């Protein structure tokens, strides 16, 4: 009826502002609240949605070490759909879905996890999880040594195929797919949350 859900609508736009000051909390206040299935799933899904959430509260809230917060990360990476994106296609996606956090301990659990679903959507294109690892920071890395101006020396192509020698399993990853990546991010620039 009526009176409950007017009632009930205030109290979702106030756990998000709850959320936004401190996520725990602000979850605590929509679970306690039946706002909020206290699944992995369904917290995931509500972070993936994100209507009305500050992105850096969802990347702290993803970054926690505990038990549920590992789960809802791993469930939250899930509903990401990777499936014939190349890599800088796949990272847009991701890295616009919230911001990281500072801590490099949690940015490394991200982006493990970023680069086992890639690869899981995309068998055929890097044999090993360590290399769609650090190919994505090679990307990163790309970003901003093209589009930052402190960088004032920018590197072409063939020294971004140079860098990253020897990481396919010993071998090298083929060239077109660095000239495609190359190309991805000197023609648009990620967009930062
Ligand atoms: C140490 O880890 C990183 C990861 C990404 C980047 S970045 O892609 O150059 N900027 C960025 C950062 C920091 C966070 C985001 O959520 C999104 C973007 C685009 C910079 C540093």
């Amino acid at each position: 009826h009526m009176s409950k859900t007017l009632q009930r609508n205030r109290k979702m736009a106030m756990g998000r502002k709850k959320f936004n000051m401190d996520p725990k909390k602000g979850i605590q206040f929509l679970v306690e609240n039946e706002l909020l299935q206290n699944t992995p799933e369904e917290i995931a899904r509500f972070l993936y949605k994100g209507e009305g959430l500050n992105k850096t509260a969802i990347g702290d809230y993803l970054g926690e070490r505990e038990e549920l917060n590992l789960a809802v990360l791993h469930a939250f990476v899930d509903l990401h759909e990777f499936t014939d994106l190349n890599l800088v296609q796949a990272l847009r996606q991701f890295l616009w879905s919230f911001r990281l956090p500072g801590e490099a301990q949690k940015i490394d659990r991200m982006m493990e996890a970023f680069a086992q679903r890639y690869c899981l959507c995309n068998p055929g294109v890097f044999q090993s999880t360590d290399t769609c690892y650090v190919l994505s920071f090679a990307v990163i890395m790309l970003n901003t040594s093209l589009h930052n101006p402190n960088v004032r020396d920018k590197p072409g192509l063939e020294r971004f195929v140079a860098m990253n020698r020897g990481i396919n399993e010993g071998g090298d990853l083929p060239e077109e797919l660095l000239r495609n990546l190359y190309d991805s991010i000197r023609n648009e620039p990620f967009k930062i949350p």
